[PDB]
C-alpha cells in the first residue's frame, strides 16, 4: 500500500489550486440527516470507507446522514482529482471528492467537516500566538495557503484533524513548515487517528448536540451508584464494589490512590454452585444488533463461571424474559482481558452478569469487572491482545514478527494479523499485515476472495467511547493484488507448523503507527497492545 | 381425557347434537378471534397452539379482533360448545375446564367453520333415556363408540379409531401459511450421489467418505424464524461432518452471504437420526448441506440424508428418540421406567421426560423438572411456563401427520408445590449427577394398538418432541 | 433562623393537598429567555434570593430568565401559603409560591426545575428497583405522594435536588418513609445544597444546552497545552509546567492522590537575577456583562520581597488587544500553604488576563511561586473570604459550643462585618453553626443604622475546580428591623467589645445546623484540610 | 515654538491676512461640526487636534463629532503652513495642520477661523514691514497679530508684551458640554463642617473655605459635606494642619437603580501630614448614572491635635484626572536662588499601563524656564514595551484660576518616536544613568528650552501662593494611526 499521504502532498500532486489546499469556492449550517449520494465513479474501497467514517460519526456526535429522497440540499461523493470539499451547506446539491489515494478514515473525516462548516484550525487568527510558520521554507506561489480569516469560544487544538502537517506545502523534507511554539506539541501537529476531544466540543457546541447516535450505556464503575446497575435478590450473593485498596482496577491500574473501583464477586468461600447477579438499568435499543465490550479478570478455580445474559421484554411491556448468551471460563492467564458479546435485543432489555463458584475449596481469588461499553454496532471479528508490548519492542529487531491466534469471519474465511515491531521498510515505526489462513470452509468458499474489506484497528483504551483516538486502517481484496494473492492459500500459501496451515503473502501498511504515538494516547495501558481486525463482504455496494 | 359428550352431559347441557347452540355462513379469513379474561392461561396457550396447526395444514387463519362485523370470542362460562356457521354477527365458543386438550380445542373451530358431526350401526338400547335425538340423521367430527352410554360394557356406536383425538385426518383437511419446504428424494470438489434402497428413510443423498483427500467436500420467508428438521445417518469415521449452511440476499436481490449455521460430527449411532436447526431468515434465502470428508482410510462408509422439512415455526425444545421400542415394550414390566437426556429451554429451566411403556393397555409419559447450571438465576416455583409433550407422526409430510399431543401449564395448584429448585424438593439421581422433581402427567397418553396403528414406530423408533415455554405474556 | 423544613412538611403544615406534595395541576418546553414576574406581595429577602437562584441557572446551563413586557407565557412568583409549582410551559400563565420558609436556594431552584418541567425521581416507574417505600410508616391518607406518574436514557439519581428526603410524610421522627437499597445513598437522598451532575445533565439534554451564560474560561493545567495559555515573549524567562512528582510539591487540583498525573504552573525565584520576570498569558475573552471575577489557587515560597502581578490587556478602541492595565498585586509572606485569590476585572471589550511573576532577591530564596485552578466568571467576587487551617483537627480538639471568628471584612459601602465558626453545634448534635455578626469600623459615622434590607450570603465553597460541577452549601437572609434580643444597630451601642480587633460585635445571628459533618467529609469541602467560607454584605433596597 | 506668519512666510505662500484662505448668503455653523483626521496627517497632530477639541467641549458650546455625510465637514490635513477658511462654507472645507502647527493654540487658532472670526488687526510701524506684505495690516485675543509678525528686523517690532500669546483663548475669545460643577465657597453624623471667612491670622481661603475642626470632641467623631460621559475628575484644593491621625474620604452617593441616591462607594482617602501647606487633589470618579460626592472628615486623635481640616476651590469635569501632579513651593525664592543649569526634578509617576516617568525643571533655562520629561526604571519595568513609542506626553503649567472658563494653562504637547535620538526612549537600563534618590536609572531628558517666559508667569495666576503647579499626562495614541 505505501506511506499514507498528507491532503496537501495529494492535491499539490493533481495540479489544483483551491483556497487552503483542500477548501472550493464557487444561513449556512445543514439541518440533519444529511441526504448523501456515492456516486457510481467512487471505488469500491471509497465506498466501504466513507460509510465507515459515518459510523465515527454517529458514535461521537449527533450528526447522521441518509440516502437521497428529493431533498433540497445533499452531499454527492464523487472520485475527481484531489481531496476537497465546499465549507458549509449552500442549499443546493454540493460534491465532495475522494480519489487516488484519499481513501482513508481520517481524511473522508476531515472532507466531511469542512461540509459540515469548520475551516482549518490554523487558519484562525490568532495563529501567530501557537504556531510559527517558516515562509523561507513553503514552496513559491503556494504562500497563499496560510493566510487567516469563528468563535465558538473553544481554545487553540494542536491535536485538531484540521490542522496541516509540520511538512505541508514544503521545498525541502529536512526543515517543516509549521512548528509548534509549545516544542512537545511539533509531533502532535496534523495527526490522522480521529476527532480530538476539542473538535468533538466544537462540533458539539456548533451542532447543539447533548447524546450520540449509537451509544446506549457506559460504566467505569468510579461513582458508588454503580452507574444505576442493581443487585440481584434470587441469587445467593452480592458483588462488592472494591476500590483499590493487592489489585488494580482496569480505569486507573492504581496509578491512583483510593481512586480507581471494580466489582468483585469472590470464589474463595462458601458452597459450590452459589451465585452473584449484577443487571444494567432498562435500556431502548435503535439498531437491531449492539456489541457489549468489558473487562474482566479470573484468577480463582477454573471451574469459576462468568454467563452474560439478557432479560428482555415478553411482548406486554414486562421485562421479565430470560436468554443465555455467552460464556468465559476461568483460566492460567490471571491479566485483565477483553470480552466482546454480539447482543440482538429490538426490544427494550437489560444485560446481566452471572459469577458463579465453581470450586470453592480450591479457590485463592475471584471474578473481576471493569468499563463497560455497549454501542449499537457490530462487535470486532477479531481481537488481539500483545502483552508486554514494550519488553517486546526491546526484545525484538528489525523484522523480527509475531502472528495472533487463526480467526473466522461470518461466511467463515480464516485470517489473520502479522506484526512487526520494528519495521523494516519505515525505521522507529510498527508494520501490521493481513493474511489469510487456510482452514475446514476452503471448498464451501469462493476463491480469489474479492470486495471484502479489511478494517484493522489499534485501540485506544480510553474507557469512555467518545473519547477514544483509535489508529485504523483499511482496503479492499481485489485481483489487481499479485506477486494473485487471496487466491485459496492451499495453493500457494507457505505453510506453518503453528496452525498446521498455509498463511498467504502478507500485504499490509508498513507504516501503521510510529513508536512515538503508540506511547501516549492510552494505546499501550497495561503495556497491553489491543488490535481490532474485521473481514466482511462490501459487494453489495457496487 | 374425557369426551366432549362427557363433558356437556357432566355439565348438565341439552345441546343440539351435544354441542352445537341453535340460536352464505362461510367466514373471510384472517378470521377476528377475542380471548376472554374468563377463560384460563392453560386454555389460551392451547387455543394458540391449535392455530398454529390450522395454519399450518390449511388456508384458515386468526387475526386480533381490531374491528369486523363477525368474530369469534372464547368463553370457559359453561361446558364446551360452538355455534355452527359464522352468523354474520360476533358469534360465541365456550371452552370448557378438562375440555383444554387441543383436540377438543381443533373440534370446536371444526364446527365454527360449519362442520357437522360425521355420524350424522347405532345401539338405541344402549343409549342414555332422553338423548336419543344426539343420534338424528340429517375423523375429528366423530362420536366416540361409548358416546351418551347408558353402560360402559356394550358401546353405542360400532371401530378403535372412531372418536379419535389426535389430530385433523386427511378426510378433515381435505373437506376443510407456515410450510416453506419439503421434500422426500422420491465450486465444491465432489458431487452427493442420489441413491435407492443403505435403506432410505421414507431414495436418499449418499456422499462417500471411503475415498479421496481429506477436507474434500460436497455442497447440496413470511415470518422472523423457522425449523429445518431432516434425518441423517453416518457410518464413516467420527471425523466426517455434515455442516448447514444459510446463503442469504445481500438487500440488492443477490443471495450470496453465507452463515454456518450448525454441526454434525461423526459418532458411534451408526442408525438413522433426527436433526433440528433453528434458521432466523427475514429476507429470501437457501439451505445447504455441506458434507466433508474427516479420516478417508478410517472411513469404511458415508454421509446419508433423507425427509427435509422447512416450517416457519419455532424448533422443538428438547428431542428424545427412544430406540427398538417394540423390544422395549416387551421388556418392561408394570412400572419400569426410562428417563431422557436433561434438556434445557431459553430461559436455561433444565427438564425431562419418564417414560413407562406398560402403564392398562397405554404408554405412560410424565415430565419433571432437573437441577441445572442455572439454578441461581432463575425464579422459583416456575410458574406460567406451559409444557407440551408430542409423539411425532414420522410420516415426512407435514400436512398428512396426525402426531398425539398433550399439553399443561406450570402453577402453584401442583401439590403432592411440585415446581419449587428441585435440589429443595426433588431427590439426587447419580447417572445425570442432579436432583430430579417428582413426575406429573398422563397415564393414559397413547394406547398401545395406537402406536401400531399410524407408523409412529417406523424403523422401530418412537419420537419424543418436548417444549417449555413462559405463555405469561398472554395473561 | 432555626433547622431548614422540607417542602413537604411546608405544604403539610399549610394543611395542602397537592399532587406529589409540590405540583399543581390545573410544546410543554419553554422558549428561553423566559419571562418573569416578582410580584408586589412577596418579601424583599425572597426576592434577593429568587435573583441569586436565576444566576445558578446561569452558570451551570443555557437557562436564562427577562422582563414581563407583554409575552404570552410568563412565569410569576407569590407568597401563596406553601412551596409549589405547575410543571411546564402552560403557555398563558404559571404561578409559583415561594410562602412563608421557601426562601432558601435550594427550594426556589426546585420549584423552578418543576416550571422548566421535571417531576419528582422518587416516582418513576422503574423506582422500585432503587429505593424502598416504607408504606406502613407515612402518615393516614398521604400515600398517593409516592405513587409512580419522559425518558432520557439517563439513570436513577440518588442526589437529585428532586429526590424526596428520608422522612417526608412520615407518621414517627425516628423512622424513614425511604431508605436506598444501596446503603450509603441514605444519607444522601434529598440533599439541598444544589443541582447534582445528573441534574444538570437531564437539564441540558432536555433544553439542548451545550454552553453557559457565565463562564468565560477555566484551566487546571492537567493538559499540556495550558488551555490555550501562551507564554510571553518581551519578558526574561518563561513559567515552567510541573508534574507534583518531586519531593516537596503538590498540585490543588488531586493533591498528589493521583500518581504521574497533577500539573502546576511554577517560576522558580532561587536563581538569577533581580527584577526578571516572566509572562502567562490567556487566550482573547470576549465578556456578555460589565463585570468578571478572576479565582485562582497560588502559592509562594520564595523571599517576601517575590510578587505576583494580575494584569489585563484590552481592545484599544482599533480591534487590536495592546492596553496593558494593572489589577492586583500579591506579596510573598510566611505561608507556604495553597492561597485561594479574587480579583474583580471590569472589562467591556475583548480582552486577556496575565499573570506576572517577578524574582526580587534570588539570592536568599529556596522557593518560588506556584498557581493552579484558575477559573473566570461574569459575577461579583465574593466580599470575604475566610480559610480555617487543618479543620479536622481543629474539629477534633474543639468541644460543643467552642469557636473562631473570622478577620473582619468590609463591603462596598464600608460596613464592617465577620462570620463565627462553632464546629461542634451546641443546639444540632453533629452539625456545624455558623453566624454573621457586624463589627465597629472606620465608617461608622456615615453609615445608615439600622443596618436593614442588606442581604447576607453565606457559603462554603465545594473547592471542586471546574465550576460546573460544584455543589457549594448558600443560606441567605435579609437584615430586618423584627431581629431583636435591634440585633443591628451601631455595634458601639448594642454590641459586646473583642480584644483581637479592639472592636466591638454585635450578636451572632446564623443557622446552628448550617451543614452536617458527614456532608464535609463526604464532598471536595474540606479539600487539603482547608475549610473556605464566603461571605457577602449587599443593599437590595431597589428590588422593594 | 513659531508665530503663524513666520510658518507660512517659510512655506512662502501669500494667503489673505496671512492665514486665510478665500476660495471666490449669510453662512454660520449649526454644532456638533462634522469632522474628519485624514491619513496624511502625522501622529502628534492627529492627538494635539483631541486635545484641542476637549479645550472646546470645556470651554464653550462648541462640539465635534465624526463624518456622518451633511452638507458641511471640516478635514483636517497636512499640507503647508498653518490656515483655514472663515466660517462654514455649505460644502466640505479644509484645516492644513502643516510641519511646527502640532501647538495647542495654533490649532484652537485655525479651529476658530473655521467657525468665524477674522485678527483684531486695525489702523503699526509700516518700515518694519516686509516688502510687499504691508497689506496684511488693512482693516490677550490669540486672534491679535504678533509683535514681531511680518517683520523684515528682528531687531525692532511692527506692532505689548501680552499681543500674540499662544496659551489659550482669552475670556473675550470665548465671549465672541464638561463641566459639571464648581464651587469657591465665597457665596447620621455627629457635627458640622464650619463654613469660615478667614477673619483668623493664619487661616486664609485658597481663593471663604470649609473648616472641620479636630482641636475638641471625642475621637472617631465626623462631618458631612455632600453625568454626560463615563468618567469625571473631581478636582479640589485642601489642608491638614491637625493630627497625622486625621482623615479626609471621598465618598460617592449614586443611583439604586429605583431612581433613588443611597449607595455609597469609598473612592479615596487622604491623611494628615507635616506639610501644612495648601495642597491639590485629583480623585477619579467613575459615574454613570445620577451622584453625589461627599467629604468625610473624621477626628484621629483630639488630644494631640490644635488644628482642622479645611476645603476649597472645588470643580467637577468630565474628562480623564492629569496622571502626575508637582507642586514647586516658594517659586519666587527658587527662581532667585538658583543659577543658569541648576535643576529640579519631579517625583517618579506612573501612567495606566505601567510605566514610570517624571520630569526635570531648570528655573534659569535667557529669561525662560526650561521643562523636560524622562523615563525612569520602575517595577513594571520587563513586562512593558520598549524603545516606548506612540505614547503623548502633554506638560502643563495650571493657571490656578477656580472658574475653569477663565483658566489659560500653558501646554506643550509631542508624540514619543523612534526618530528621537542623542533612541532616547529605550529601556532606562540600557541607556540612562543612575540615581541614587529614586534607586532608579534616568532616561536623557527631551523637552522645551523656552517653556514660558519668567515674564509671562507674573501675568497670570499660575504662581498663586508662590506654588508652580505642574501637571503631566504620558497615554497611548497608537489607536489614531
Ligand atoms: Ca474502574
Ligand atoms: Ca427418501
Ligand atoms: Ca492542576
Ligand atoms: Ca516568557
Ligand atoms: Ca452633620
Ligand atoms: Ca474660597
Amino acid at each position: 500500500f505505501g506511506e499514507q499521504k498528507d491532503i496537501s502532498e495529494i492535491n499539490l500532486a493533481a495540479g489544483l489550486d483551491l483556497f487552503q489546499g483542500d477548501i472550493l469556492l464557487q444561513n449556512t449550517r445543514w439541518t440533519f440527516p444529511i441526504p448523501y449520494i456515492l456516486a457510481d465513479n467512487l471505488g469500491l474501497n471509497a465506498k466501504g470507507a466513507i460509510l465507515y467514517a459515518f459510523e465515527m460519526f454517529r458514535l461521537k456526535s449527533c450528526v447522521d446522514f441518509k440516502p437521497y429522497e428529493g431533498e433540497s440540499s445533499y452531499i454527492i461523493f464523487q472520485q475527481f482529482d484531489g481531496c476537497w470539499s465546499e465549507v458549509g451547506d449552500q442549499h443546493v446539491g454540493q460534491n465532495i471528492s475522494i480519489g487516488q489515494g484519499c481513501a482513508y478514515k481520517a481524511i473522508i473525516e476531515h472532507e466531511i467537516l469542512h461540509a459540515l462548516g469548520f475551516y482549518h484550525e490554523q487558519s484562525r487568527t490568532d495563529r501567530d500566538d501557537y504556531v510559527n510558520i517558516w515562509w523561507d521554507q513553503i514552496l513559491s506561489g503556494y504562500q497563499h495557503n496560510f493566510d487567516t480569516y469563528t468563535d465558538l469560544n473553544t481554545p487553540y487544538d494542536y491535536e485538531s484533524l484540521m490542522h496541516y502537517q509540520p511538512f505541508s506545502f514544503n521545498k525541502n523534507a529536512s526543515v517543516p513548515t509549521i512548528t509548534a511554539k509549545i516544542p512537545e506539541f511539533n509531533s502532535i501537529i496534523g495527526q490522522r487517528l480521529d476527532f480530538s476531544a476539542i473538535d468533538l466540543e466544537r462540533l458539539n457546541r456548533m451542532y447543539n448536540c447533548t447524546t450520540t447516535h449509537t451509544l446506549l450505556d457506559h460504566c467505569t464503575f468510579e461513582k458508588a451508584n454503580i452507574c444505576g446497575m442493581i443487585q440481584g435478590t434470587r441469587d445467593d450473593t452480592d458483588w462488592a464494589h472494591q476500590d483499590s485498596a493487592g489489585e488494580v482496577d482496569h480505569t486507573l491500574l492504581g496509578q491512583c490512590t483510593g481512586a480507581g473501583y471494580f466489582m468483585q464477586f469472590s470464589t474463595s468461600s462458601g458452597s459450590a454452585e452459589e451465585a452473584a447477579l449484577l443487571e444494567s438499568r432498562i435500556l431502548y435499543p435503535k439498531r437491531k444488533q449492539q456489541c457489549l465490550q468489558f473487562f474482566y479478570k479470573m484468577t480463582g478455580s477454573p471451574s469459576d463461571r462468568l454467563v452474560v445474559w439478557v432479560r428482555r421484554d415478553d411482548s406486554t411491556g414486562n421485562v421479565r424474559k430470560l436468554v443465555k448468551v455467552q460464556t468465559f471460563q476461568g483460566d492460567d492467564d490471571h491479566n485483565w482481558k477483553i470480552a466482546h458479546v454480539v447482543l440482538k435485543e429490538e426490544q427494550k432489555f437489560r444485560y446481566l452478569f452471572q459469577g458463579t463458584k465453581g470450586d470453592p475449596q480450591n479457590s485463592t481469588g475471584g471474578i473481576y469487572l471493569d468499563d463497560i461499553t455497549l454501542t449499537e454496532t457490530p462487535c470486532p471479528t477479531g481481537v488481539w491482545t500483545v502483552r508486554n508490548f514494550s519488553q517486546v519492542l526491546e526484545n525484538t529487531s528489525k523484522g523480527d514478527k509475531l502472528q495472533s491466534p487463526r480467526f473466522y469471519n461470518s461466511e467463515g474465511y480464516g485470517f489473520g494479523v502479522t506484526l512487526y515491531p520494528n519495521s523494516r521498510e519505515s525505521s522507529g515505526y510498527l508494520r501490521l499485515a493481513f493474511h489469510v489462513c487456510s482452514g475446514e470452509n476452503d471448498a464451501i468458499l469462493e476463491w480469489p476472495v474479492e470486495n471484502r474489506q479489511v478494517i484493522i484497528t489499534i485501540l485506544d483504551q480510553e474507557p469512555d467511547v467518545r473519547n477514544r483516538m483509535s489508529s485504523s486502517m483499511v482496503f479492499t481484496t481485489s485481483k489487481s493484488h499479485t506477486s494473485v494473492i487471496w487466491d485459496r492459500p492451499s495453493r500457494v500459501g507457505t505453510y506453518h507448523t503453528d496452525c498446521n496451515c498455509f498463511r498467504s503473502i502478507d500485504l499490509g501498511w508498513s507504516g501503521f503507527i510510529s513508536h512515538q504515538m503508540l506511547k501516549r494516547r492510552s494505546f499501550l495501558k497495561n503495556d497491553d497492545l489491543i488490535i481490532f481486525v474485521d473481514f466482511e463482504d462490501i459487494t453489495h455496494l457496487s
